[PDB]
DNA sequence: AGGTAGATCCGGAC
DNA sequence: GTCCGGATCTAC
């Protein structure tokens, strides 16, 4: 999921949680739990304790217990599902957290690729993964000035520089093709060479694009296609060793 | 020093 | 057999 999905996810997974004891935490692949390494740890600790909120940075959920906070990380195949004790579990399950209440979290993946940390709350946020994550793209800590000070400073394209989580966090490859075509900014563009005016402009795209899903598409995936704004063939290349998809006329 | 590329995890689709 | 997302860890 997509940053706005996983905040669609923590809006609708909070009141189906909210206030349930853990009883059992079961797990079927050990490698999903980063911290504490051992999974038997991870298990024993989150027992007894109460889901107390739940919060997201970037495309991390922060699940808020009475003494820990369980950082998860879904992403692009992981889903959580509340539901009872007496059925039987979907396919692909790895993690259940098992409430007094006869109640399930869920949390299941086809492509084992999600993770999960547990800490002391007030130790989460200087610790992996959430330690250096940058801001939210929908705060004013992201600002045109703070985008341009990361650009001035580095050798890499502008979509590299999107795409790393210190300079703002949970922006996905999706997101980062969109926001440069409504820009009008070839990905492949060292993020140095970026004009004041560009700058603003790619700050501009990058809210309204995320904050309109939060709240459709131009180029990813739509290769060998017409631009839905010139009708030039949309592209698609390797950009920062990713899938990279832009209009050759609306972007340079 | 520290910026940045490369390796790593996974399995359905090609 | 190879490819591919995200984010972190390792090493140039
Ligand atoms: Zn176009």
């Amino acid at each position: 999921p997509e940053l706005p999905e996983v905040e669609t996810i923590r809006r609708t997974l909070l009141p189906l949680i909210v206030g349930k004891t853990i009883e059992d935490v079961r797990i079927f692949w050990p490698n999903i739990i980063r911290h504490p390494r051992d999974s038997e740890a991870f298990a024993a600790r989150m027992i007894g304790q109460t889901v107390r909120g739940l919060e997201r940075r970037g495309k991390f959920l922060k699940f808020l217990l009475d003494r820990d906070a369980l950082i998860s990380h879904l992403r692009m195949e992981g889903r959580y599902a509340v539901a009872s004790a007496l059925e039987p579990l979907e396919p692909h399950t790895h993690v259940v957290f098992c409430f007094t209440d006869g109640s399930e979290l869920r949390y299941r993946d086809v492509r084992k690729f999600g993770t999960m940390h547990v800490y002391a709350k007030e130790e989460a946020d200087r610790r992996p993964p959430l330690a250096e994550l940058g801001p939210e793209p929908l705060s004013p800590a992201f600002s045109p000035a703070v985008l341009a000070e990361r650009a001035v400073k580095t050798k890499r394209s502008v979509k590299a520089l999107l795409l790393d989580c210190t300079v703002v966090a949970g922006f996905g490859n999706i997101y980062v093709d969109e926001s440069l075509f409504r820009a009008g900014i070839l990905p492949g563009r060292p993020a140095a060479s970026l004009s004041s005016k560009e700058i603003e402009r790619l700050h501009e795209e990058m809210v309204a694009t995320i904050g309109e899903a939060v709240m459709h598409l131009y180029v990813y995936g739509r290769q060998g296609n017409p631009c839905k704004r010139c009708g030039t063939p949309i592209e698609k290349t390797v950009v920062a060793g990713r899938g990279t998809h832009y209009c050759p006329r609306c972007q340079r």
